[PDB]
């Protein structure tokens, strides 16, 4: 499958992608802002993510650190980021459909559209200014804003147990964005489009 990742904030980002034990295509890439990456991601693929890296600096070799999402220092991610970070996240080929999401489940740093490229189903968005509006306790000094489990580590905002309700910090997270993942147990806003679809995730796609 391809995914085309645009773009078209203001400022460079650094694109990642990953499965969590391994890289997608190459991992990751600079983006200036307008510039187009296009990667292959086997089918099949199950639990996807892709996000975007803020305030990085990477060396020759590839190695360094970014102010968001940062994956172990790498400018080509094998593992997930650090939170915040928006999340496209996608199964590809389950039982012959593609299941696409988005999720402020780990945080908010980029403003994201993720968008079938192909016909058969919505796309989803998350393009509101979680930013500027992140609740006081909820800001990361990094830049960002960080979800209620990495700022508290309890198990009702992680659900640990498997058993929590909204929160008033998820709400924060469901009110700007409605069609994303607010906290685990959240009213599913998952998207089932034809096994074998192609997309475009879209960073800052209203601006």
């Amino acid at each position: 499958a391809t995914f085309e990742i645009v773009n078209r904030c203001s400022y460079t980002v650094w694109a990642a992608a990953s499965k969590g034990d391994a890289a997608l295509d190459a991992g990751g890439r600079q983006l200036n802002s307008g510039e187009s990456w296009t990667i292959n991601v086997e089918p099949g693929t199950k639990g996807g993510k892709i996000w975007a890296r803020t305030d990085c600096y990477f060396d020759d070799s590839g190695s360094g650190i970014c102010k968001t999402g940062d994956c172990g220092g790498l400018l080509r991610c094998k593992r997930f980021g650090r939170p915040p970070t928006t999340l496209a996240e996608f199964s590809l080929n389950q039982y012959g459909k593609d299941y696409i999401d988005i999720s402020n489940i780990k945080g908010f740093n980029v403003p994201m559209d993720f968008s079938p490229t192909t016909r058969g189903c919505r796309g989803v968005r998350c393009a509101a200014d979680i930013v500027g509006q992140c609740p006081a306790k909820l800001k990361a000094p990094g830049g960002g804003c960080n979800d209620a489990c990495t700022v508290f580590q309890t198990s009702e905002y992680c659900c640990t147990t498997g058993k929590c309700g909204p929160t008033e910090y998820s709400r924060f997270f469901k009110r700007l964005c409605p069609d994303a993942f607010s906290y685990v147990l959240d009213k599913p806003t998952t998207v089932t489009c034809p096994g074998s679809s192609n997309y475009r995730v879209t960073f800052c796609p209203t601006a």
